[PDB]
RNA sequence: GGCCGCCC
RNA sequence: GGCCGCCC
């Protein structure tokens, strides 16, 4: 019964406080809440675990680690989802801010994100559309482009050498 | 039916591979599984997150960050259980490491290290005894005591102003 | 922050 | 790596 206002939050890094995306490019694959601001990359450090995930989909890769590029800490993963590569954010790593509002606030989890800041919705078509190039603009952004690639190479190859026993 | 044969392994780093000590110095404490090595805080950087936990618990209270001194991963948390800091390492920021078997695993559980790796017990007095003053030693180790008595502080601070209300 | 269970 | 549930 108690509905909020769905206002726009700034996501911002819980450690150092730098912004990553607005409240409004989170959109969820199924249970996977993801950021579709193309944007969003410049503000992402990338950097390979250089172990493969023991989860092994091909849908769905859970690859290289994410963390924030200013300070560093561990804020998400990076996966490939339909050809596409996403970041997720932890939730426990953000800090949400709303201006008008002169508020602010963490989260346990995204459903209390959804239940009392803003609405998630389904991830459609024209979201993986904006995100499948967007590493390619900064010279930064295409060594994270690498690092992902390689991540999901391995990833393509310990699948492959599984179903090699089936 | 399947009986490991309960050797000693290294837990090593799964980033950079130091070494946090002997498989041994692993003792649980009501399902947290955390090392009673009075010299494994050498290996570690004690970092505030400058925030409480959202679980406060006078007996068992979760405080800083815990990284690899080497490399800086984020490798768990320290805890004050009994008035005593510990450490407590993820599983999945290890490697299990064992010399004589030529052998060296990760595993995603501290239920599965214990199913096929080594026996870890509870820990007793005596644990907590030899843990009590083992970060007065080396003046990196009075740093990191630093930290902790100021999130214990604040963790004892939330805990009283919250039952402020009841 | 952790444990275990289920699911992706 | 994630989701949800329970527990610490
Ligand atoms: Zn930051
Ligand atoms: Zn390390």
């Amino acid at each position: 019964r108690l509905r909020h206002e769905n206002k726009i939050y700034k996501l911002m890094c819980s450690n150092c406080s730098k912004e990553f995306c607005k409240s409004i490019y989170i959109k969820k694959v199924f249970s996977n809440y993801m950021v579709f601001d193309p944007s969003v990359w410049r503000f992402l450090h990338v950097e390979s675990k250089r172990k493969v995930s023991k989860y092994l989909s091909e849908d769905n890769q859970p690859l290289s680690d994410i963390k924030c590029f200013h300070c560093k800490l561990d804020v998400g993963r990076a996966y490939k989802i339909r050809g596409t590569y996403l970041p997720q954010l932890s939730v426990k790593a953000l800090t949400f801010v709303q201006e008008s509002d002169y508020s602010s606030m963490t989260k346990a989890k995204w459903s209390d994100v959804e239940q009392d800041l803003f609405y998630i919705s389904e991830a459609i078509e024209d979201d993986f559309r904006i995100m499948l190039n967007a590493l390619s603009d900064t010279e930064e952004n295409i060594e994270k482009k690498i690092v992902l690639d390689l991540d999901s190479r391995q990833h393509n190859k310990q699948l492959e050498m599984k179903r090699f026993h089936i």
